[PDB]
């Protein structure tokens, strides 16, 4: 992979692998997802980043967290298929910042996906959000373009819907859920892409078996631990679309929300 | 990747991803494991296995099923090295097949590990095992070494060591695993890979965060169906500490799986 020749975007390359398919041979939504946080880590490597957080937030115990996650893909990349995705970063004043991504064919160059993430400052101790200060915001602002770079420009598109919240009984249910080992990352924390697959568990087969999966939007609230258990609950709101709610399995606290919106194949 | 010269073995590079490591920034044995599963893919796309039956296989309804996976690391690629593994196949007679890894390190050339596994061949409708027959072996020993080749040459070495069944009380035990549609392949069974997690979800996290896990050894007996649940057990056998591991049905108490490990003190 590479930054671009203004040092303002990073491309990678990738070739599917064989463990990264579905029964239809294309790369599962969560592969996707995967290759968005890789191409975002190498990006982050490539402009100076410590193996992303700057001088000022490491000596404010302050991390970044995803708040929302949004993916459209139009094509999936088939087993042994070269996909090359284009990633940016762009700052939305104190609020936080935006990743956003680009997913095209490498033999065609036709866009086939995209997607795009908000991120704000989280203090890694105590847990409080926090808007971001001045001194920080000035690190990192040398490494985003200026004038805005949208990966979806539409205005008020599916990428900044409000998500409501599912009401019991929920039509589908998937109790139980626990992450293992390989569900955590470098930092012993759950990714971010389980979360993704926890929503999909509640999805009847019989959709996964007739459809594609166009759009996810998923909102994240509250961490799941590495000893919590939870619940993915999905009803049909429909083309079909559906809304998601991960929560504990106990005491019903809320983890993440979340909407998809599948294709018939 | 690419077939070496004689065209009797593969080779791929890989670069380790920053999903695929743990606390140490080193990639895991599971990433280990997909990644040796990745180029034995390629290795067989490579030689012309369609997208690894033969012609009389895909006529008679057979498949190659994993009996046994052993692995040994030395050293765990960090995030961002780039590992180089080689991969062939050895005929052992009408038993069936051996596919053996080797991983190094891309910069200095020294062996960081080593793996080897044992397939026999069974009917994908009844399940029904068997030996292979001359028609199927005279398809593929044209990709395959004939002089020996082995990535575990020693005498009474573990990779071909017995392993016994852990009797309960288990020492401990991790309850209620269930595979998500991550956990499968794209035949909808689960990933081989997923069974090995499953074993290490028992061991305590003391050991995992003191020491590095050398050598394992598992023992694939029956599938794990994608609506059934997986009980973990594991009993200390023992500066190296060593366990008995059992996976098994959740109701019924079925045998899916039994292994060993080896841990060195970091
Ligand atoms: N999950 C991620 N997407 O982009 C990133 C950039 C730096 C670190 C993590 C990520
Ligand atoms: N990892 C990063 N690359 O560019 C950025 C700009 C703002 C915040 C983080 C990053
Ligand atoms: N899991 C595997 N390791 O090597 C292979 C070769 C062909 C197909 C599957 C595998
Ligand atoms: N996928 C394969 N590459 O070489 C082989 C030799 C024997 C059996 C399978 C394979």
């Amino acid at each position: 992979g590479s930054l671009t020749e203004d040092g303002l975007s990073y491309k990678e390359k990738f070739v599917v692998r064989s463990y990264e398919v579905g029964s239809n041979k294309t790369a599962t939504v969560e592969t996707i997802a995967n290759l968005l946080q890789e191409v975002g880590c190498n990006h982050a490597q490539s402009v100076g980043f410590s193996t992303a957080t700057t001088t000022t937030m490491r000596k404010l115990h302050l991390i970044w967290v995803t708040a929302r996650m949004h993916i459209e893909i139009y094509k999936y990349p088939a087993w042994g298929d070269v996909v090359e995705i284009e990633t940016w970063c762009q700052s939305e004043g104190r609020i936080g910042t935006r990743r956003d991504w680009i997913l095209k064919d490498s033999v065609t160059g036709e866009v086939t996906g995209r997607a795009t993430s908000k991120w704000v400052m989280m203090n890694q101790d105590t847990r409080r959000l926090q808007k971001v200060s001045d001194d920080v915001r000035d690190e990192y602002l040398v490494f985003c373009p200026q004038e805005p770079r949208l990966a979806f420009p539409e205005e008020n598109n599916r990428s900044l819907k409000k998500i409501p919240k599912l009401e019991d009984p929920a039509q589908y249910s998937m109790i139980g859920l626990k992450p293992r080992r390989a569900d955590l990352d470098m930092n012993q924390h759950v990714n971010n892409v389980t979360y993704i697959g926890w929503v999909l568990e509640s999805i009847p087969q019989e959709i996964v078996d007739t459809h594609e999966l166009q759009v996810i939007t998923l909102d994240y609230r509250r961490e799941c631990q590495q000893d919590d258990v939870v619940d993915s609950l999905t009803t049909t709101t429909s083309d079909s679309q559906f809304l998601h709610l991960l929560r504990l399995s106990g005491d019903g606290q809320e983890i993440n929300r979340g909407t998809t919106l599948w294709r018939k194949k």
